[PDB]
């Protein structure tokens, strides 16, 4: 047996596996349990710590994926399938993964913890895009990723009940963070240098750990890629969550205790079958079961918590891809398709705005339409299509990110910001979608270093830069290379100068103001309109 | 007759006139000044529609300008050309309904396209005798026949008790119409062509031209129109009947006064008493608002200009319309705290928010909020230079640029040939501070060709420029097309259309075609802000 692959954590002994990365080997410990399986009577309940086990637990293979929607619309289409479960589904899914250098690091090593996205209804830490071997092998990082419960299983809430209090999916993530604190030193990891990073719902999750005090003792730095805890999709009120749970119960044949009991009798796939049917409006970029403002995990709305919080001793990296909104249009807006250019009419544009801004009044939707129309080409289908994409991306990601950045920076945080502008040469989504939601991730994780993946040389070199930025941030709270070139420097985001950088094949370029005029509209004016 | 110059004697419907031979830089022109076209609207005629001048006997001397209609005179800045060039330059009187005619000398042998100028001044001031409206250059250089009339302003021109016999409103516009009619009947005596008449005017004068386009009885009196920095639609050029009634009733109270009794009492007040109080009846603290303006009476204006431009057939109308680069700057020093002509007028964010309420005086809190958020630069929300300039743009866009863009849009969509410009040259002689840019009113001296007078110290470039402009305007008056049919070489001026939205820059450089008349911003003013009002 290889000593390198044998590790004792508090629960018992594990055996991992030597994996091949392009530059040499890494030690990988996959499918480590961190919670009692949340099954039967534990459905909807907070996670409990995993009981100690005997002998040597095999940790050479990924565990099951938490029960979720599986996309079948386009069999064999990489653009969808790459996000689908790549192991069997099960409610028994609370496992985490650890990659380290081989041999184990000599000194304590900064740790990166990945929290995946997928609208809080989907995702797994086992997807190929989340493979930690490149970061471990090239940058020497200890990289951790956990499964957390998604959909009803993870966020169905009857607020105030003891058996379905909500947010148990975020409690799963927190327990995984507790586990890293307790155990990661045995892998060569430094528990005193832990960086969370995540994308979309994963980024929103990261932000919710920033805003939830018991999580703050578990990490030191944070990265939010294309998502935020604030904004229109990442949380619901207690009353809306109650409504959604109650309707879903009705839809599958069911006081809180009796209602949750009957829910616990239903096959997992019955809940997934009706998951979406409880959304109040015809919408896109809306997910039925998400974190709930409970007065507990979230003491208040994220909007309220980022406005009033002290973020003095926090470092944060945040950013967006060039085309945040395009991916979502094909899931609900008539006229849009992955299989044609989706050149839409003006009528389709006004109808699309109601779907992409589902909570907007007639008057508010009117303001959006008039702001995003180009009045020199008010009927040009191509402008209208690109405008539809912009409406959804700004409302849901870019302006919530600008809002968070400025609030953090103003209240003491050290903030770095980016826009990612390179379209992967290998993308199977059509060209009109540009740089879609989620297609920076593979570069950050360093997938282009895998020659068999048929990326370009430029892309390999790009990925190495991004791995450096991110691991420099994790080591130091600053993405800049602490000695090497130099330059141009990546400056901190501030309210005065509002500087951010472009991440693309050319060298860093510093820009100022993140959709400043347009996010003023979303962030300062439209709210005055509801009010 | 007998020993007089025989080429200066002329008969019109009311009798014989003697004009005067004037010197223009390049030669003589004929001028017939101070021709009466109405009975003096004095005494019991105050506030009433004009009556046509009854014929006179003998030869009326028409060699000097007549009285200016009774109005406010600006006295704030002793010896300041910037205000003084606009002030009355002849005696103030209610007896003021005269017009002026310039032609070549000798008079033209064949019928000659006529231009009629309608002055601005917020409907509370102005005169056809100001130096800046001098017809001699257009007459001499382009062979134009140019007419300009006085029309009543302020209370005397626009005070209304709508529905009354004695003060029906809009009599100032009727003064203008009477002059147009006078031209139809009489201009042929001077060699003008009554079948080719182009109105042009600036600010309230442009708004006036617009109202003649929109009032059916005026339509037979002209063929083509020019609207410089003004429109009949928009926030300032008209009031409702209700609001005009309110303003006249308040004014009456303030000077110590059944409509008949009320109006009768107003007619006993000294003219200067009315002038002394006319500004006191405005509903809000404001700039670019005037108490006594055309009223939507359901007569001269059958409906609001907005409704009329939205639904009118304009198929056989040619129009030329435009703006100066800085429409709003001039109005800020008249009542937005923080602005002066005598300093750079850098302002704070607080003064900007305050100024937006004064400059958009009918905006609700939410509307004002939308304005401030649109015009704020969020990379530099506190920069006092950006804020000063934004204040100016708010006031300019709201009052002129976007009303002009609405007008151009509707006319183009509803059959008219439209030509649009922006005028971007600042007179080397301007006495207003530099921060004001090209302010409201300061294209006019170039259109009338003042720079051709060497004694005015304009540059050579400005003299060449004035000549280009005099050609655009007079080609437009002749053909409905500003383009020179012989200079096919020079860059062309395309029509404004809804599909391409082309307009040109007027400056020292050759014509440049641009697309979209402040298109995004005017979408806010013209499409969104109204939907908010509801
Ligand atoms: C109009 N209406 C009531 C709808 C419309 C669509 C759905 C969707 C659905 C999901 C799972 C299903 N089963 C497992 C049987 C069946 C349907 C759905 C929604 C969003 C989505 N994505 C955004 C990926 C994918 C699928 C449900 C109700
Ligand atoms: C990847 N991609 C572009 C997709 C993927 C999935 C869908 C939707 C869908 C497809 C197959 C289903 N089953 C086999 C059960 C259930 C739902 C769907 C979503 C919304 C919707 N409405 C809002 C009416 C209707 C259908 C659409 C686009
Ligand atoms: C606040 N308030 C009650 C006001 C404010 C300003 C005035 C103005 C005024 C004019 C002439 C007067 N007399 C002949 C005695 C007296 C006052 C005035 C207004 C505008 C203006 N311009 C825009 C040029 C010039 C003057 C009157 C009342
Ligand atoms: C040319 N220029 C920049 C001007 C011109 C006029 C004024 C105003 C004024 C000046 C002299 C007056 N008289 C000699 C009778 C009466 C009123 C005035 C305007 C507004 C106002 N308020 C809004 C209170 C008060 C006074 C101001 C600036
Ligand atoms: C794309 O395809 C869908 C259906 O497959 C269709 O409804 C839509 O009109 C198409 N769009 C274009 C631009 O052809
Ligand atoms: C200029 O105008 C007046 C001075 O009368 C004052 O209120 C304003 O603050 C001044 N602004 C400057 C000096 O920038």
């Amino acid at each position: 047996e290889d000593p390198q692959l044998l590790v004792r954590v508090r629960g018992g002994q594990l055996r991992g596996i030597r994996l091949k990365a392009p530059g040499g080997p890494v030690s990988a410990f996959l499918g480590i349990p961190f919670a009692e399986p949340p099954v039967g009577s534990r459905r909807f309940m907070p996670p409990e710590p995993k009981r100690p086990w005997s002998g040597v637990l095999d940790a050479t293979t990924f565990q099951n994926v938490c029960y979720q929607y599986v996309d079948t619309l386009y069999p064999g289409f990489e653009g969808t399938e790459m996000w689908n479960p790549n192991r069997e589904l099960s409610e028994d899914c609370l496992y985490l993964n650890v990659w380290t250098p081989y041999p184990r690091p000599a000194s304590p090593t900064p740790v990166l913890i990945w929290i995946y996205g997928g609208g809080f209804y989907s995702g797994a830490a086992s997807l190929d895009v989340y493979d930690g071997r490149f970061l471990a092998q090239v940058e020497g990082a200890v990289l951790v990723s956990m499964n957390y419960r998604v959909g009803t299983f993870g966020f169905l809430a009857l607020p105030g009940s003891r058996e379905a209090p909500g947010n148990v999916g975020l409690l799963d993530q927190r327990l995984a963070l507790q586990w890293v604190q307790e155990n990661i030193a045995a892998f060569g990891g430094d528990p005193m240098s832990v960086t969370l990073f995540g994308e979309s719902a994963g980024a929103a999750s990261v932000g919710m750990h920033i805003l939830s005090l018991p999580s703050r003792s578990l990490f030191h730095r944070a990265v939010l890629q294309s998502g935020t805890p604030n904004g229109p999709w990442a949380t619901v009120s207690a009353g809306e969550a109650r409504r959604r749970a109650t309707l879903l119960a009705r839809l599958v044949g069911c006081n809180d205790t009796e209602l949750i009991a009957c829910l616990r009798t239903r096959p997992a796939q019955d809940l997934v079958d009706h998951e979406w049917h409880v959304l109040p409006q015809e919408s896109i970029f809306r997910f039925s079961f998400v974190p709930v403002v409970d007065g507990d995990f979230l003491s208040d709305t994220p909007e309220a918590l980022i406005n009033t919080g002290d973020f003095q001793d926090l470092q944060v990296l945040v950013g967006v891809v060039k085309d945040e909104g395009s991916y979502f249009l094909v899931y609900g807006v008539p006229g849009f398709s992955k299989d044609n250019e989706s050149l839409i009419s003006r009528a389709q544009f006004l109808a699309g705005v109601r779907i992409g801004v589902p909570q907007a009044s007639d008057l508010a939707a009117e303001a959006v339409v008039l702001h995003y129309t180009d009045w020199l080409h008010p009927e040009d289908p191509t402008h209208l299509r690109d405008a539809m994409s912009a409406v959804v991306g700004d409302h849901n990601v870019v302006c919530p990110v600008a809002q968070l950045a400025g609030r953090l920076a103003a209240q003491g945080a050290r903030v770095y910001a980016y826009i990612f502008e390179h379209r992967a040469s290998t993308l199977t989504w059509p060209l009109w979608m540009g740089v879609p939601h989620g297609y920076e991730i593979e570069f950050i994780f360093g997938l282009p270093l895998d020659p068999s993946l048929n990326y370009t040389t430029e892309e390999r070199i790009f990925a190495q830069r991004l791995m450096k930025y991110w691991t420099n941030f994790a080591r130091t709270g600053d993405p800049n290379d602490p000695r090497d070139s130099k330059s141009p420097q990546w400056p901190p985001y501030t309210t005065a100068a509002q500087q951010y950088v472009s991440l693309n094949l050319k060298p860093l370029e510093v820009r100022r103001g993140l959709r400043a005029q347009t996010c003023a509209f979303w962030n300062r004016f439209l709210p005055k309109l509801l009010s």
